[PDB]
């Protein structure tokens, strides 16, 4: 199938008491729909829904501790579902899941960024194609480099990339943006919105 990128939420230590009944512990990964279900179940099971307004949840000490701010601790007594749920989601750790065609899903902590393709102008009219953030998608830069050497019939290297430690970029001699289009869009079937820099291609390919 097409590559799948799915947002996830990771349970921090501060929210383990809320998630206890659900069976999830610190470090569990959840989809947003599961979080909603768990929080609604919590409010119901603990009889926290307001008798006179079903849109409202009275906060117990567990909810007060993990989703209220410090300036709200002894002030806000009830929250509507919309606020309660949004707060719960924001307190969880951001994460995501990438499923490349024919592969098992790879889980990642943090927020997804696109693969970034740039052209670097060197020597005399000699360009180099630079490809960054492959690892964010579970792609091995050395494998990508080897594939592109075959595809582009041009020399590839893997080199350190700016930013975080041990980050890598693939460099290909010449202007090869169109071949990255082939590799990422066709071979790995990644959604177009996860790639930056294809607008720099010589030809649509």
């Amino acid at each position: 199938s097409n590559a799948d990128i799915k947002p996830l939420y990771c349970v921090p230590a501060s929210m383990t008491l809320l998630f206890q009944e659900s069976g999830h512990k610190k470090g569990s990964f959840l989809e947003g729909s599961e979080v909603r279900t768990i929080v609604i179940n919590y409010a119901k099971k603990n009889d926290l829904v307001d008798a006179d307004n079903k849109n409202l949840v009275r906060l117990d000490p567990i909810l007060c501790d993990c989703i209220l701010e410090k300036n709200e601790q002894h002030t806000v007594m009830k929250l509507p579902w919309d606020s309660l749920l949004t707060r719960c989601l924001e307190k969880l750790q951001p994460a995501y899941q990438v499923t490349l065609p024919g592969q098992e899903p790879i889980v990642k902590k943090g927020r997804i960024c696109p693969i970034d393709i740039t052209l670097a102008q060197r020597a005399s009219n000699k360009k180099v194609t630079v490809v960054r953030n492959l690892e964010a998608y579970g792609l091995d830069p050395y494998s990508v480099a080897a594939i592109l050497q075959q595809r582009c019939q041009a020399s590839t290297t893997v080199n350190p990339a700016p930013g975080a430690k041990d980050s890598l970029q693939v460099q290909i001699q010449g202007n090869q943006v169109h071949h990255l289009g082939w590799l990422l869009l066709e071979e790995y079937q990644l959604p177009r919105k996860h790639i930056q820099g294809l607008e720099k291609a010589l030809k649509p390919g």
